[PDB]
């Protein structure tokens, strides 16, 4: 019932420069490769889809 993994639409994106530094800012650059028809290797992890971007999102964000 509603298997909606898409947590980000990516309409365009303002592409901000936050003091916090969030993967949101990086995802506007990163996903732009994925939607163009290539794969971007983020932090040595080969991201091919915005689904693969969710793994490097959570793993890098949890990496204290």
């Amino acid at each position: 019932m509603g298997s909606s993994h898409h947590h980000h639409h990516h309409s365009s994106g303002l592409v901000p420069r936050g003091s916090h530094m969030d993967i949101e800012e990086i995802e506007k650059k990163a996903r732009k490769i994925l939607e163009k028809g290539d794969s971007i290797e983020i932090a040595g992890f080969e991201v091919r889809d915005e689904e693969d971007l969710k793994k490097i999102l959570e793993w890098l964000r949890r990496h204290g």
